[PDB]
Order: structure tokens, then sequence, then C-alpha cells
């Protein structure tokens, strides 16, 4: 509260930690669904069943840009590049394992680097 603060956590290298996961993310052979926003002309329901359409580029350029006010905001959009995928995609298809096994991926760097 007023005057009286937890313990200073050291977020000092926070962004070039997300960069790095961000990489390992990229250059995954299953990264190809995800690397580039989906086309909303020619994959018909996506935009309007997508409220918030999330991918690899776009998170790399909010990244690039300080557009993540935190380390949180950024695993909520990698989060949603998943959740989309889930939305969208039957789990037995190649996109639907594809972005289970990414989810996988990132969940354990993201312990290990952060937990």
């Amino acid at each position: 509260s007023m005057s009286v603060k937890k313990p200073k956590r050291d977020d000092s290298k926070d962004l070039a930690l997300c960069s790095m996961i961000l990489t390992e993310m990229e250059t995954h052979e299953d990264a190809w669904p995800f690397l580039l926003p989906v086309n909303l002309k020619l994959v018909p329901g996506y935009k309007k069943v997508i409220k918030k359409p999330m991918d690899f580029s776009t998170i790399r350029e909010k990244l690039s840009s300080g557009q993540y006010p935190n380390l949180e905001t950024f695993a909520l959009d990698v989060r949603l590049v998943f959740d989309n995928c889930e939305t969208f995609n039957e789990d037995d298809s190649d996109i639907g394992r594809a972005g289970h096994n990414m989810r996988k991926y990132f969940e354990k760097k993201w312990t290990d680097t952060f937990k």
C-alpha cells in the first residue's frame, strides 16, 4: 500500500529473455501455421469467429517497439495464438497438433526461464 512495498524483482533482462523465447518459437518446425497473420480475405469464418487474431510476427513487432508493458502481457499474446488455434482447428489436424505442440514448448521455456 502507500509507502509499503514488496522487495523489487529484477526485471531488467525480461525484454531480452522474451526475445530469446520468441526466437526459439519462430524457428521450431511446427511454427509454420503461426508465423504470419491469417489472411482474413482468403479464410472463410476467421474474421467473424476469431475476435483477437494474433501471430508470431505481430508479437515480434509489438516486442521490438515497446508495446508490452511487462512479461505477463507478452505471455497473454503468445497464449492467444494457441487459444485461437484451438478455437478454429480440430485437435486431429496438422495445424491443431502444431498448436498443442507449440503451447507445450512455450510453457516449458516460460517456467524454466522465469519460475
